[PDB]
């Protein structure tokens, strides 16, 4: 589980997404499992706009944050889970490292901040869905 707070939104895994999420939606797109809500407080989180390939990501399985290279954003082919069927994923990008179902909403960030959420995982791939690209989360 987890979330990115920015103004007065909510980011999560579309996947994850509560009843009050889809009562107050603001954005979602199955294809990039995101799915964005409005807030009543504002959040403190920051969104990265850049084009880095090295961060830190969490992951709630281990307690640990761990640095992590990571491929730019594209279409990648996703395993069948319980949320999805097997199925190309977009703003996609894949790193070496530990993830678990549950560690979905873990965020990634770099030296600017904020660049996406754990996404997708397994035998020693971790999955983020980027949000760089989501210029009107700064405003509004
Ligand atoms: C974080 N992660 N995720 C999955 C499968 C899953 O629940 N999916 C993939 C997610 C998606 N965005 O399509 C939903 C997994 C399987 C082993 C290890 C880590 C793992
Ligand atoms: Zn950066």
């Amino acid at each position: 589980s987890g979330a990115i707070y920015v103004g007065n939104y909510r980011v999560v895994n579309r996947h994850l997404a509560t009843h009050n999420d889809w009562a107050n939606l603001v954005w979602e797109d199955s294809s990039r499992d995101l799915l964005v809500s409005s807030t009543t407080a504002q959040g403190c989180d920051t969104i990265a706009r850049c084009d880095c390939q090295t961060g830190v990501y969490y992951c709630s399985s281990r307690r640990k944050h761990y640095p992590v290279s990571f491929s730019k954003p594209s279409l990648i082919f996703v395993e069948a889970s319980e949320y999805y069927p097997a199925r190309y994923q977009s703003h996609l990008m894949l790193a070496v490292g530990h993830s678990e179902p549950g560690d979905c909403g873990g965020i990634l960030r770099c030296q600017h901040g904020v660049v996406g959420i754990v996404s997708t995982g397994g035998n020693g791939l971790v999955g983020f869905a980027d949000v760089r690209d989501l210029l009107w989360l700064d405003e509004e």
